[PDB]
């Protein structure tokens, strides 16, 4: 049975506050850290029973999840069951056709041992709460670098800095959340270390936990825009209604959140807000075939390469449950500042702003390392389509800094390709284990 009251909130539904601080911290003095993991920290992690009712939600809301090396200094020396995350997500990153040359220099290594994410309406309440943790450990902490984020203003609440609403589209736990309409159902083992089904023995002490994967993803929203602008397809619509479509056509979802394979010429607004309807889609339309038509949803667009349904088999009529195994649980929130005026009217960065990306899930191998590598990267992702070159996906797809090759994306002719440069930049990150929370006081403070 799903033990609920012992999961980390932010796993399975959370932290949902204005404002959110990643710490990524060290530990010094393991002793005088773990008695204060102990008394400081376990008593205040938010669970997913905690967070699932509105009456329970905390003022500052606390998750914590540690490194492999992080866990080596606690004198953690158990084998989680996964290669990825001892390894670090450093040693992952040419996986995806990246390299750290590029990153955080503080990710480009193994010297974190952690991060707590803090979460709460304003900052201050979460200043406050880092200033307590720091007064209380004192030096056995240590503060290596953080990253701030906050759900967009106004219209954009639920956005993220391209402007799409973000946040729909979450696999359903078997047995804990009531599906909606097109929804994948999964066994909790896949999210959930040592949960149901979960193919992969953990230490005792591991099991209700989750490897979290982190990436500091800056997007190019300036560029972006420009972009969709200079290459809109020729149309009836205003110059920006046609760009709009060929950013719908990119992601598979209208800035709204309408799903493209249902509404694929126009937004619908209304559609887009409404999660009973929003997700009720397989990719599969009678009397088309699934391997050439892009008239719906491109084969390259960002849903359609990060959650197959029917180019992977099963079921035509939703729901599709197709490569549940690959399923993550997505907990990012956008970071940075708002596009500046003087950035829009020039058509570039001079700020970083992005998404500070979480996913999490029981295997790396499956979760987000394979989204990125296997299905994302690939230009023959997904199989068996004409033209067999998909390309790559338009949002997160990577090829070692070039532009991206990604076919499909023109309505009036799906072999028509574009060359695309980056618009989301990796500044890298690190793969972390979010422990139950009886870990936290126990083992992890032993
Ligand atoms: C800055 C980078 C990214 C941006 C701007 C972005 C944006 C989006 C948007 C707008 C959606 C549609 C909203 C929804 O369906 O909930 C989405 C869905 C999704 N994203 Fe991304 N994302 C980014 C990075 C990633 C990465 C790195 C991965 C995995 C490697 C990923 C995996 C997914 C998955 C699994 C879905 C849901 C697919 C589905 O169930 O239909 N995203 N993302």
């Amino acid at each position: 049975s799903l033990n609920t009251i012992d999961i980390q909130g932010d796993i399975l539904v959370g932290m949902h506050k204005q404002k959110q601080l990643f710490y990524f911290f060290a530990i010094n003095d393991p002793a005088t850290f773990k008695t204060h993991l102990a008394s400081d920290i376990a008593p205040v992690v938010a669970s997913v029973t905690q967070l699932s009712n509105v009456a329970t939600q905390p003022l500052v809301a606390l998750n914590i999840a540690f490194s492999n090396t992080g866990l080596l200094a606690l004198g953690v020396t158990d084998n989680l069951g996964d290669s990825l995350f001892a390894n670090g997500q450093a040693k992952d990153a040419t996986s995806f056709k990246e390299s750290t040359s590029s990153w955080v220099p503080q990710f480009a290594g193994t010297g974190i041992h952690g991060v707590i994410i803090l979460a709460s309406d304003t900052t201050d309440l979460i200043d406050q709460q880092v200033a307590s943790i720091e007064s209380t450990f004192g030096s056995s902490i240590s503060k290596l670098s953080s990253l701030s984020a906050s759900i967009r203003p106004g219209n954009e609440a639920g956005h993220e800095m391209f402007g799409f609403l973000d946040g729909i589209a979450q696999p359903a736990i078997n047995g804990f959340n009531t599906p909606l309409p097109g929804q994948n159902i999964v066994d909790a083992g896949v999210i959930i270390t040592g949960a149901t089904n979960d193919p992969i023995t953990r230490p005792s002490w591991a099991v209700g936990g989750s490897f979290l994967a982190f990436r500091q993803l800056e997007q190019l929203v300036p560029e972006f825009n420009k972009y969709l602008l200079d290459n809109a397809p020729a149309g009836s619509g205003s110059l920006q209604a046609r760009a709009d479509l060929l950013g719908a056509r990119m992601v598979g979802r209208w800035k709204s959140g309408a799903p493209i394979d249902l509404t694929p010429t126009a937004d619908d607004p209304a559609l887009g807000a409404d999660a009973q309807r929003n997700n009720n889609f397989t990719y599969s339309h009678a009397g088309f075939d699934l391997g050439s038509d892009q008239s719906h949803c491109p084969f390259s667009a960002h849903i359609r390469k990060t959650r197959p349904r029917a180019d992977l088999g099963g079921s035509l009529t939703p729901p599709n449950l197709s490569a549940g195994a690959n399923s993550i649980m997505r907990s990012g929130i956008p970071y940075g500042p708002e596009v500046t005026s003087a950035e829009s009217a020039s058509n570039t960065t001079t700020q970083e702003r992005g998404l500070a990306f979480v996913a999490y899930q029981a295997q790396l191998s499956q979760g987000f390392h394979f989204l990125q590598q296997t299905w994302a990267d690939n230009a023959n992702f997904p199989p068996g389509k004409t033209p067999a070159t998909v390309g790559l996906d338009p949002i997160i797809g990577q090829n070692n800094g070039q532009p991206r090759v990604v076919n499909g994306l023109l309505p009036s002719n799906s072999s028509a390709s574009l060359s695309i440069p980056q618009f989301v930049v990796s500044h890298g990150g690190e793969y972390f284990f979010s422990p139950p929370i009886s870990a936290i006081g126990g083992r992890l403070s032993a």
